[PDB]
């Protein structure tokens, strides 16, 4: 039963080769090896592993006589280099890409791959990207680097805004790749692909010639940590695809030049940092279609959230304004950035490592290398394409060369990682090194989820939650206190802190300090504090489902709950995140004709989620990904008209004074676990009043580095509520109310409403929030 399965190359003189059985003389018989010209090699030695059933076969075996042929009994089988041995052997440490001169005359090209028999260019017009003008071959090193030198010979004046692709031949096999490390692309429409040309087509282009020359990093006035950020995560088509835009807009919607027109809004608003949505490229899409889609739907939109990545390196066309020219997305985005500088803030780009659109994106480039690998060879996949391998050494460049880049390039302030937990910790760590290199104020956080998959059965320290107790370098988000104040995974809708389901206050407490009960933070910028983002229920539309009320009816009691939620983000330690649309009770509900009332089960709106109150439309949509403008677009009316919308544009004024408040001390914003358990107490512990175990009232304190004390109140009960000060707490009745039921800031209010002074308590009215400064 002993038959031969397949092998591996490991070493310089060593090749593992897989049997179904083992159960040395005998085999020493039967077991023979050969090169490529089916010369025999003389085995020095075998070892038997009869555990994995797998022959070590030792003996003198250059690889470049190889692949070797290993026989056993009538099976024949030609050796795989394992990518540790890929590494060893073609690990390249050059320029990767294509460089212009500067006046266009000559192009350098590099490609790397070591597999390769042949590689050739393919070069497109710039004025008509489907009109082929010229090919030529590269050549060969000895690190499997593939270059040429594009110049007069190829006809051709000025490279500028042309095209290419890269024919590679491996055998009978002929593949058209794109250039990974690709700055710009063609104008890219995926209903034009087909099985010959299946990707967009690189672009040559001139980065540093493009966009505002002086562009620099931020200037964030008293940004002195990642503690100290206030992180806004928005998506540039959401934020200006209004139609209550139309004919104010001097730019075309949706692009990176009119979210520039939207920017004063954020710097009023008081957020340090704008997070922006994957702007790299993305596969599912037609960049050449920028139609708003006006019916309410959630499926089969032109619309994408960016997370199908088809580049690392080049930007996507759907933001500019001219996509058929490559040099403009680069000057586009460098702009917005620069008028993001010139407000006080900074960017932070969302990056998605973690997989790619297709598989083919780089299995065709190099098989057997690029991604993380099952123990036969075969790649792993995930959401449609290829899980990127970054402990596999030109994998791991892939990511940190366009990290660098992008930091360097661009002048990011910061990077969002996208499933965090599929990687390794050094390869982010390494990421995180060479950016703060360039850039000392570099932030970094991502989504620390324990999804590690990796090479089969070669583990490695992933970086998610458990990496923060071994590291302060990128923080991760806090599922645990975005569950407990107003649910999420697994269980989104149940009532929870500002939703009527009473929580432990002790596990609230110790959230609000940074410190999560689901993983161990020993540092507050370990910690990104949220309760919605641009995934699941809005944080409006939640809260209506928790409760189960109609905002038909109860549009105020939801946005009283909603302030609760903002008050206590705004004022936990670590670093506050807060979703685009959370400051005004941002909304997804499916307002379509056919869905005016629940629906049978079969006819079920995609990603759609039934409140059972509502009367008409009780679909709210928790997966947008592909949903139309109608459901994405930002509310600007409901943001910023007080007149037609006071209830939200209260709730906005409400939040905008609360991030005055946040970044007008650091006792909200401390630098240590040591100094934030000995400066931030617990007001309301268990048995003081009527406070219970597990209850809907909180309150605590907090002094700053002037000692100035910070008091806040949280009553999410739907009754008033006393809550004990006594004499530990007693000097908090000669305070100031610097938030109440109505407003928010740094300002004494004369007259509070939603609180009344006693004796030695506070009554507080239900869902309210008070804030108390003692100067
Ligand atoms: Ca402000
Ligand atoms: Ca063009
Ligand atoms: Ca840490
Ligand atoms: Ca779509
Ligand atoms: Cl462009
Ligand atoms: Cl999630
Ligand atoms: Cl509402
Ligand atoms: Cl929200
Ligand atoms: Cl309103």
């Amino acid at each position: 039963q002993v038959q031969l399965k397949d092998a591996q190359q490991t070493d310089l003189t060593s090749i593992q080769a897989s049997f179904t059985t083992l159960d040395k003389t005998e085999i020493l018989k039967e077991l023979k090896v050969t090169d490529k010209n089916q010369n025999a090699i003389q085995i020095s030695d075998i070892t038997l592993d009869t555990s994995k059933s797998l022959l070590i076969i030792k003996g003198d075996f250059n690889p470049k006589q190889g692949h070797f042929n290993i026989s056993y009994n009538g099976n024949n089988v030609t050796t795989r280099q394992s990518w540790e041995f890929k590494d060893q052997l073609y690990a390249y440490s050059g320029n990767l890409g294509a460089v212009l001169n500067q006046d266009g005359s000559k192009v350098e090209a590099s490609l790397w791959s070591p597999s390769a028999d042949s590689v050739t260019m393919i070069i497109y017009d710039k004025d008509n990207q489907n009109r082929v003008v010229a090919t030529t071959p590269l050549v060969k090193n000895n690190k499997g680097v593939w270059q040429t030198i594009l110049d007069t010979k190829l006809g051709i004046k000025n490279y500028t805004g042309y095209y290419y692709l890269y024919e590679i031949k491996r055998g009978k096999d002929k593949v058209k790749i794109l250039d990974p490390y690709a700055k710009s692309l063609a104008e890219w429409d995926s209903n034009t692909v087909n099985d010959d040309i299946k990707t967009a087509k690189a672009a040559f282009v001139n980065p540093s010639q493009l966009g505002p020359q002086n562009l620099s990093f931020a200037k964030i006035a008293n940004f002195k940590g990642r503690q100290d950020a206030v992180i806004y995560e928005a998506h540039v088509r959401d934020f200006t695809s209004d139609q209550s835009l139309d004919g104010k807009l001097k730019n075309q919607l949706g692009t990176f030049a009119a979210f520039s027109e939207k920017l004063d809004y954020l710097q009023k608003l008081g957020v340090t940092h704008i997070q922006l949505l994957p702007v790299l490229s993305y596969f599912y899409v037609n960049e050449m279609d920028k139609s708003r889609s006006t019916a309410y739907t959630s499926s089969d939109n032109n619309y994408n959230w960016g997370y199908d990545p088809q580049s690392y390196f080049a930007l996507s066309g759907m933001y500019s304004e001219k996509p058929k020219d490559p040099s403009a997305r680069i000057a586009e985005l460098k702009q917005l950035i620069h008028d993001i500088h010139k407000r006080g803030m900074g960017v932070i780009l969302d990056v998605v490592y973690n997989h790619t659109a297709k598989t083919y994106l780089f299995e065709d480039i190099e098989p057997n290398y690029y991604h993380f690998m099952n123990e036969d060879g075969s790649p792993r996949e995930s959401f449609g394409g290829g899980r990127l391998g970054t402990t596999h050494a030109m994998s791991r460049r892939v990511l940190v060369d366009s990290i660098k880049y992008l930091t360097s390039e661009f002048k990011v302030d910061g990077f969002r990682f996208d499933m965090m937990g599929d990687h390794d910790a050094a390869a982010i760590e390494l990421a995180y090194k060479e950016a703060k290199a360039i850039n000392p104020n570099m932030i970094m956080i991502g989504e620390g989820w324990r999804t590690f998959q990796g090479d089969q059965g070669k583990p490695v320290k992933p970086a998610d939650q458990d990496w923060m107790k071994s590291t302060d370098t990128v923080g991760v988000f806090s599922d645990d206190i975005r569950n407990s104040l107003k649910s999420g995974f697994p269980n989104e809708g149940t009532p929870a802190f500002i939703t009527g389901g009473p929580q432990s206050l002790q596990g609230i407490f110790k959230n609000i300090k940074a410190q999560p009960g689901n993983f161990e933070a020993d540092s507050p910028g370990d910690v990104v504090q949220y309760i919605a983002a641009h995934d699941n229920l809005t944080l409006h539309d939640v809260i209506a489902k928790s409760i189960n009320k109609d905002p038909k009816v109860a549009e105020e009691d939801i946005h009283r709950r909603l302030r609760l939620g903002n008050v206590m983000i705004l004022t936990s330690q670590g670093t506050a995140f807060i979703h685009s649309g959370q400051e005004y009770g941002r909304t997804k509900r499916l307002l379509n004709p056919d869905y005016m009332t629940k629906v049978s089960d079969d006819k079920l709106p995609n990603k759609a989620t039934l409140i059972e109150a509502v009367k008409e439309y009780p679909y709210f949509i928790h997966d947008s990904y592909d949903s139309s403008d109608a459901i994405n677009h930002f509310d600007w009316a409901a943001a910023t008209d007080n007149n037609k919308h006071p209830i939200s544009t209260k709730t906005q004024a409400y939040t905008a004074g609360l991030i005055t408040l946040r970044r007008s001390t650091d006792a909200f914003r401390k630098l240590s676990k040591a100094e934030i358990d000995r400066e931030v107490s617990l007001i309301t512990e268990v048995g003081q009043g009527d406070i219970k175990e597990k209850d809907l009232v909180i309150a605590y304190q907090t002094i700053d580095s002037k000692g100035d004390i910070y008091a806040v109140f949280v009553n999410a009960d739907s009754k008033a509520r006393n809550v004990l000060l006594g004499e530990k707490y007693k000097h908090l009745l000669k305070g100031q109310v610097i938030v109440d039921a109505d407003q928010a800031g740094i300002k004494p209010i004369s007259t509070p409403r939603g609180v009344h002074f006693e004796k030695d308590s506070l009554l507080i009215d239900p869902l309210t929030a008070i804030v108390i400064k003692v100067g």
